């Protein structure tokens, strides 16, 4: 897994998550070209706990293009929290310790926010076409909602 983290003020944070490359319609965000750029984070301010947003929408379904490489950033903005970000094939409903191996790109556990700034990092992704979820492995958050579906093709 991915377990390298750098650390990023507020400002720092606006800037990444408005580089995700996807486009919204309803809860989807399908993305296009060679490379896509999805910016994920853990429950940013007022948003439902626990969720994911991606491009300002709330566990949104991802598409993306089959062979298209998958840039991820993952921000960690819950305050006394450690989720984590983690692809698998395995769909819900999750257990309170989700059973998901393999793990097929992701992240360890997250720094939890401090010092007025919170943990990030990158992975790349190249999948094969198919049905993935991103699914948190902190026990109960899977079990309580927070995961969403991935769509290759
Ligand atoms: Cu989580």
């Amino acid at each position: 897994l991915d377990t390298t983290w750098k650390e990023a003020t507020l400002p720092q944070v606006k800037a990444m998550l408005e580089k995700d490359t996807g486009k919204v319609s309803g809860d989807t965000v399908t993305y296009s070209g060679k490379t896509v750029h999805v910016v994920a984070a853990a429950v940013l301010p007022g948003f439902p706990f626990p969720s994911f947003e991606v491009h300002d929408k709330k566990n949104p379904t991802l598409e993306i293009p089959a062979g298209a490489t998958v840039d991820v950033t993952f921000i960690n903005t819950n305050k006394g929290f450690g989720h984590s970000f983690d692809i698998t094939k395995k769909g819900p409903p999750y257990a309170v310790m989700p059973v998901i191996d393999p793990i097929v790109a992701g992240t360890g556990f997250s720094p939890v926010p401090k010092d007025g700034k919170f943990g990030y990092t990158d992975f790349t992704w190249h999948p094969t076409a198919g049905t993935y979820y991103y699914v948190c492995q902190i026990p109960g958050m899977a079990a309580t909602g927070m995961f969403g579906k991935i769509v290759v093709k």
